[PDB]
């Protein structure tokens, strides 16, 4: 119930105006948000982020595409929250991803998947506490708790 | 053409503001809206309609939950109507609903599926019988019905 | 703060499926729901309904029109109900009604302007009243009163 | 990427209001849109579409229904889009299709699909030269087209 | 209530994804489509179009900036529709559009307003005529017209 | 073309998940966001923020009610991008906000205005400095300026 899951959009979710209609999915969804931030993310910051991909022949233009405009990395809290996050963003390549769910709704590339998701409860942990400084974790009681679980 | 299916909004959803979204979702699917309301229902009409499930260990806790606010009932009428409902709504553990459902879409507990269909083109009549009277299901002519079917 | 309202869904409105858009610009408004049913509207029921505006040239039209179909009646309760419902309901000549209410959005004629609203605090009474039996009015509490008053 | 598929909304699909809501989902999806015009099917045009489907007992009816009202013919282009566009669209038969596409969303019956588009990359280019003259067809580059692809 | 009115889409519009928005607007308001077409616009065709404005020192810049992409270029029918679509719009100068219209929604600047509307049921006919071919116009009955009108 | 305006989403606007809605606003309306954060505004911060209106008897109130869960900040930049965030927002007391604005959607009640916007351009420049640091406020290109501008 405190599980936490770590979700980026990308720069390309960030110049095609992408940003409010996936809050109001997670947040219609019922997720409690509990980090919200905007930087340039650092080519540093990247590679220890993509470590696990970096053995790919595409590491490089992964990284070059992800430091050329800002992203928005956000945490979002609940049950289950990590793996309905990714069946809620759906699979990466586009000749897979259902309508119904972000990918399939906004995505035509593989190269560029304008969202981001943890796929395990460790990764999600591992992302969160590099990306987002523990003092920037807002911890509050929604309201409609009572009428989620 | 005339079969009509029973839906029936949980306070969990009502507390939530989520009658509109699902009434709008029927209606644009294109059934019938044959009759509504909007009760506190009762604990001996919910152990009556539950008894198909009172053998079990969370009954009394769903009976309990569902008389705690108001529900609003309905009932919608069209082709295959009670399994398209079925569709519709998603499967009832939200670790199994997929996106672009109502329960894919705002649901994260099994014990607060904020909303409820007939299973069966029986147990939908017996649904609509025990809930509504037969003097408070309208049968009118849609404007679009030429073209529905 | 207990203010109420009456708000009526004519048939026009009803066959246009224009009933969960309606609900739900009310509901995100906050106003919380306490009566909602669905019937067919009587002639004497209209009659004594528009009994204010009876000495009109297009009164029966109006009543034989009303009667045509099913009409949604609701109550909605909360502070400045009843001015702010019909701020948002906007003016009865599509002429005159601006983007962004409901008849400015849905509606092009005035012989038929899909909806109906209480004019004053007094009105409001005597329509509710009228239509709903004292047993039909739901009077629970919402999860979001917190963070509307 | 300079592949192109044809969509075709049917009178039912404009008797119901649904262009808009189509064309959003393309349009936000990343198609770019080419071709675009409103016109009345002729009887020979029908005939030579649906040549393929021609010796099935419903195609006499098909025919007829389609030269009724007034279809909305467009053409897509992008990669991938002759598939992505069929899985957009969803199944035929309304008691297969998914909540989340087209069909699954709006549609009731077989009878009537509100839309029609191209199954495979040959047909779409028989269908682009049989509905549409080559001076029809804007070649133009968007301003989002750097990040799509 | 034979009454149609001239509406266009810019290529502003059309590079930001904007034309199924309106077409829904137009749709939900009432309005019957008759005709539709996408075509790159002509320098000649858009002197004849505004040479009404041709006396400004922005006419140049205005011809040049239009010519550059492809317009949506749509026939409205209804009642008193020329005024409606106007008010619909929104006034020109973004710093006076209200929230709800089209410009006072996508707007910011008065160089790119999107969109374009007959100002009188003058220039209606004369931009009609001037664009569309008469046997581009459909005259179908649409089967909500009975609750429009 | 380089204003910038500051907009706060206040607790009571967060716990109504209603980040996701006012930021596609924003974005569909065409402003570009400089800044995004997600903090629990301390009291001392509000007091500096608030000393225009300290000298009032709900000053106290008000910096209880804010500080008392977390608020969405964010920097948006465009032309006349101070005095259309206004606009857009709506006017405070509710009963003169008109529909198809922020406030006149979502607010009821003055105490909790779900939303706070910088007045002038000065008032502006001095909340940015107050609660963002100048290393927080991204400076990217949006991909559609060569047609909003």
């Amino acid at each position: 119930n405190c599980e936490r899951t770590f979700i980026a959009i990308k720069p390309d979710g960030v110049q095609r105006g992408l940003v409010g209609e996936i809050i109001k999915r997670f947040e219609q969804k019922g997720f409690r948000l509990v980090g919200l931030k905007f930087m340039q993310a650092s080519e540093d910051l990247l590679k220890e982020h993509y470590v696990d991909l970096k053995d790919r022949p595409f590491f490089a233009g992964l990284v070059k595409y992800m430091h050329s405009g800002p992203v928005v990395a956000m945490v979002w809290e609940g049950l289950n929250v990590v793996k309905t996050g990714r069946v809620m963003l759906g699979e990466s390549n586009p000749a897979d991803s259902k309508p119904g769910t972000i990918r399939g709704d906004f995505c035509i590339q593989v190269g560029r998947n304008i969202i981001h998701g943890s796929d395990s409860v460790e990764s999600a942990e591992k992302e969160i506490g590099l990306w987002f400084h523990p003092e920037e974790l807002v911890d509050y009681t929604s309201c409609a708790q009572n009428w989620i679980y």
